[PDB]
């Protein structure tokens, strides 16, 4: 199964926009993660590819290259192999340490910040697209619905992502402007939540029920694990369900439980 000096091997990750195979290159003898995409619009796929070919910072995917065929109906993208695949899986009976996840987010906050002063907004951070490579570092993957923007921040109106991680000000349904990077804040703060305690803070197999708690149920803390307060009070802070007052990036950095 070659495609130009690409080997497919093994799928590695899915998602709705295909598959990530894992792929040998008969050239330079390295292994490469392969994003397969079928078409079935094809211009976002496109806006990735841009905003991807833009970045280089070590908690940031590396796009390799593009193999489109205008007689073909895969589109693969190569990525540099993050070897150890996500930092978890969403829920888990096992989270992390908080000493763990300590190691993790300051990756993630080195990421959102890098992204952010290059105007993205990525959209889509989760536990499941933080990759974890080589020396056991995180990088950000999935670009796959992220804006860029002019000016200091991003005047969004469409709502993109994943559920459980979209920000109450983006599911208005009455397609209200909202902020940009307050979103990455708010899914940074669902994300550190799922570090260490394995699941979201708001679940609910009825979309509808999970929209109506994003908007509107009070963050609860599990009794188990007994997390610090320091760390209830960012998360707190982060999952602030009023975008004007939620803590922002350069406060994040200063935080008592990130400095510690
Ligand atoms: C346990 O071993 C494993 C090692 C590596 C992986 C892996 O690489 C998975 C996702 N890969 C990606 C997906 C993307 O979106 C869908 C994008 C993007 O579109 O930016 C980039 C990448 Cl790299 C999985 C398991
Ligand atoms: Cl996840």
């Amino acid at each position: 199964v070659q495609l130009n000096q690409y080997t497919l091997k093994d799928e590695i990750g899915k998602g709705s926009y295909g598959v990530v195979k894992l792929a040998y290159n008969e050239n330079d003898n390295t292994y490469y993660a392969m994003k397969v995409l079928s078409k079935k619009p094809i211009e976002q796929v496109y806006q990735e590819i841009a905003i991807l070919k833009k970045l280089d910072h070590p908690n940031v995917v590396k796009l390799v290259e593009v193999l489109d065929d205008p007689n073909e109906d895969h589109l693969y993208m190569v990525f540099e192999l993050v070897n150890q695949g996500p930092v978890m899986e969403v829920p888990t009976l096992k989270p992390l340490s908080e000493d763990q996840a300590r190691f993790y987010f300051q990756d993630l906050i080195k990421g959102i910040e890098y992204l952010h002063y290059q105007k993205i907004i990525h959209r889509d951070i989760k536990p499941s697209n933080l990759l974890v490579g080589e020396d056991g570092h995180i990088k950000i993957a999935d670009f796959g619905v992220s804006n860029e923007f002019k000016g200091s921040d991003a005047l969004l109106s469409n709502t993109v992502g994943t559920p459980a991680f979209m920000a109450p000000e983006s599911l208005s349904e009455t397609r209200k402007i909202f902020s940009g990077k307050a979103l990455d804040v708010w899914a940074m703060g669902v994300t550190l939540y799922c570090f260490v305690f394995g699941q979201c803070p708001f679940m609910d197999e009825r979309i509808m029920c999970l929209h109506s708690k994003i908007k509107s149920q009070a963050l609860e803390f599990p009794d188990q694990p007994d997390i610090a307060e320091d760390l209830k009070d960012l998360i707190t802070r982060m999952l602030d369900k009023n975008p004007e007052s939620r803590i922002v990036v350069p406060e994040i950095k200063l935080h008592p439980w990130v400095t510690r």
